[PDB]
């Protein structure tokens, strides 16, 4: 049911906190 968010926290996870403070 939810693999959709494991596999978006395994590869975008330490994309989005570097997305949060403004790309970086």
């Amino acid at each position: 049911f939810l693999p959709i968010l494991a596999s978006l926290a395994a590869k975008f996870g330490p994309k989005l906190f570097c997305l949060v403070t403004k790309k970086c």
